[PDB]
DNA sequence: CCGACGGAGGAGCAGG
DNA sequence: CCTGCTCCTC
DNA sequence: GTCGG
């Protein structure tokens, strides 16, 4: 489906599907609405009537009557009136700040504070995490071109390395699937000290070796298993610098570790369908875990995995490279 | 009509 | 001073 | 909001 083939109904769902989530604190619809948006999005025709649509998965009622009145006028009087409303609108700019989720961006619109500048005079109702996504909210936005990525898995290998020769690390997300382009760096690290019953500082000394070779600049949220912070590739002589990226560095058990890089390698679609054979054959998948059911239903024991397609291969699926894993 | 829709690690303070 | 849940992220 | 009981 082209960039202009149902792109009208399909940001007009996802700009519904935002104004739930950040206005309306309604994760659900919100999910509801990009599962419709998703599901439009592969439909290889133009659609000329909300019951068209409806026949898909994901699309109901009140989406075809939405989608009937955008055929007819070329827009929607909620929406449209939600644009206008300066409050509405307000809460969901300030969502754009990592950090700032629905919750603070009602009490800052409140209490009047309403755009970037009113943050920057404002730092003292600002958390740590605020202040840093406030400082980078122009950086974080950008997207990282697939050159930069491999330069940026290049520093945490070597880096990673050298701390400990046995921790084993996989960048993840659409970065692992060939993507051309990426919104931040996932990066998945375990070593074989650590299990589901196991100095770990293990996490550590990875974050630390990463801040003292100046690839980590900032850090959000920092703890035993999970890391959230800011980095940024070494400028090179006069040229302008780099934006500063956001990376996630995780510590998984070793038995677990395949699912988790399974699952964060994505895409989330091609997880949903995946996750929907396990059970459909006897299995089922989360992050952590492949675990067998369940003739009524409910399961008992982690079963072992040493590699990605140990999961692929009880689900009884030929192994398809992350190249191909779209959906 | 009603319940499910992914879910957990980490940060952090209003109430008393 | 003590308590302990909401928020945010991906 | 939608789907499935
Ligand atoms: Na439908
Ligand atoms: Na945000």
């Amino acid at each position: 489906p082209q960039e202009t083939l149902n792109g009208g109904i399909t940001d007009m769902l996802t700009e519904l599907a935002n104004f739930e989530k950040n206005v309306s604190q309604a994760i659900h619809k919100y999910n509801a609405y990009r599962k419709a948006a998703s599901v439009i999005a592969k439909y290889p025709h133009k659609i000329k009537s909300g019951a068209e649509a409806k026949k898909l998965p994901g699309v109901g009622t009140k989406i075809a009557e939405k989608i009937d009145e955008f055929l007819a006028t070329g827009k929607l009087r909620k929406l449209e009136k939600i644009r206008q409303d300066d409050t509405s609108s307000s809460i969901n700019f300030l969502t754009r700040v990592s950090g700032i989720g629905p919750s603070a961006a009602r009490k800052f619109v409140d209490e009047g504070i309403k755009t970037l500048e009113d943050l920057r005079k404002n730092e003292d109702k600002l958390n740590h995490h605020q202040r840093i996504g406030l400082k980078y909210f122009g950086d974080f936005e950008k997207r990282i071109p697939r050159e930069e990525m491999l330069q940026m898995q290049d520093i945490v290998l070597n880096e990673v390395k050298k701390v400990d020769s046995e921790y084993i690390a996989t960048v993840c997300g659409s970065f692992r699937r060939g993507a051309e382009s990426s919104g931040d760096m996932d990066v998945l690290l375990t070593h074989p000290s650590f299990t589901s019953e196991s100095q770990p500082k293990l996490l550590h000394q990875v974050v630390e070796q990463l801040q003292k070779v100046h690839f980590i600049t900032d850090t959000l949220s920092k703890g035993e298993t999970k890391f959230m912070g800011v980095c940024q590739l070494p400028s090179k002589n006069d040229e302008k610098e780099y934006p500063h990226r956001r990376i996630d560095i995780r510590l998984i058990p070793k038995d677990q570790y395949y699912c988790g890089v399974l699952y964060f390698t994505g895409s989330d679609i091609f997880n949903k369908n995946m996750r929907a054979h396990a059970l459909e054959k006897g299995f089922t998948i989360n992050e952590y875990t492949i675990r067998p059911l369940g003739v009524t239903g409910v399961a008992g024991e982690p079963l072992p995995v040493d590699s990605e397609k140990d999961i692929f291969d009880y689900i009884q699926w030929k192994y398809r490279e992350p190249k191909d894993r779209s959906e």
